């Protein structure tokens, strides 16, 4: 990968692990209509960042 | 609460990464990564509009 493509990879990592720290705040906040959307949120963000990975990882 | 509104600002600042690496994306040649990317785009708007919703 470029170094544009890199800066990317380390977003979608980023995303990845956020999106997790979300889903288990709103799992402790009991935040069941949030947490459903979270939950597909972080299945996206893990399906990116691998996509990436392969990619330019 | 204080949780609530942590929860709340998470979902914001999510929203703001997925707009900006799905521009980054965009601006790449990664036409798999985009597609990618614009679902994970919609979920961040709908948890954030949602959370608003609730929270704020």
């Amino acid at each position: 990968g470029t170094k544009q493509e890199k800066t990317a990879l380390n977003m979608a990592r980023f995303i990845q692990n956020q999106t997790q720290t979300l889903l288990e705040k709103l799992n402790e906040l009991d935040a069941d209509e949030q947490a459903d959307i979270a939950e597909s949120l972080h299945d996206h963000a893990d399906e990116l960042y691998r996509s990436a990975l392969a990619r330019w990882g």
